[PDB]
């Protein structure tokens, strides 16, 4: 079975390769995963490749090994991220990738980091390709960015032949940004073909102190849906996995990656 995760690392940037506790609690979460979407990324050079070299020094099972596709730099001006995925080489590979963009009206409106969309093919799980959307919302717009996820869907099933949908990030989709009134009005919610695998009750946050679901994953086909291996779907604490105190695990990330497995 497969195991597809998202996970926010707080400021991914070239500050991070250095602190040696925090990066090796980042290599374990990614070498659980044959998928890992990372997100804030930030750097104008190269962290993905140290992080390759890192993961690939026990050249172990002759192949465990990590490739990776990443988008551009993604913000209104001078506050770039990147998107990442890391992927298992001989489990899966990328078919196409592209960033959306809406041809109507304003063009750089709605998203402030446009999804960079990856078409996976898995020539070992029951479903043999699948599109993942990634998405990581500004917080006071999550509302409408969530929302908008929908516009995506339509535009990737255009473009492309894909029936299965993997919707995964940081959505902020919780607390007072995206309060239980405002649920009425995602239509990524109140289409019940999209499922939500990541449920409102649970916990993303490292900090004691908060309780939001604020990372997420939503699939859409039937295919994909009926593939998720029951009670996956979780947030994976690292924090009580590695026996960490809270700071040791805030150095890692404010957010817990979330994760699935697939048949
Ligand atoms: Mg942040
Ligand atoms: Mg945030
Ligand atoms: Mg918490």
């Amino acid at each position: 079975p497969m195991r597809i995760c998202s996970f926010n690392v707080r400021s991914f940037g070239e500050s991070k390769q250095e602190d040696k506790n925090a990066m090796d609690v980042i290599v374990k979460v990614i070498k659980r995963c044959d998928i890992i979407l990372v997100m804030e990324i930030k750097d104008s050079n190269n962290r993905i490749c140290p992080i390759l070299m890192e993961k690939l020094n026990r050249n172990s099972r002759r192949g465990i090994t990590y490739n990776y596709v990443i988008s551009s730099r993604l913000g209104r001006n001078t506050y770039k991220e990147q998107y990442a995925f890391l992927y298992k080489e001989k489990l899966v590979s990328v078919k196409r990738s592209y960033h959306y963009h809406d041809y109507q009206d304003g063009d750089a409106d709605v998203f402030s980091r446009e999804p960079f969309v990856v078409w996976f093919q898995s020539p070992h799980t029951a479903v043999k390709d699948f599109v993942i959307i990634p998405l990581h919302t500004t917080p006071e717009t999550s509302v409408k960015e969530i929302d908008e996820l929908v516009e995506v869907y339509t535009d990737v099933k255009h473009r492309w032949k894909a029936e299965n949908f993997i919707f995964m990030g940081d959505f902020n989709a919780g607390c007072s940004y995206v309060p239980k009134k405002a649920w009425k009005n995602i239509r990524l919610r109140t289409d019940p073909r999209f499922v939500w695998l990541i449920g409102d009750q649970e916990d993303t946050t490292v900090k004691k102190s908060t309780n939001c679901a604020y990372d997420r994953i939503v699939l859409r086909g039937q295919e994909i849906v009926s593939s998720v291996v029951p009670k996956s779907n979780s947030v994976f604490d690292f924090q009580k996995a590695y026996k960490l105190t809270e700071e040791e695990a805030l150095d890692v990330s404010d957010h817990f990656p979330v994760e699935f497995k697939l048949q």
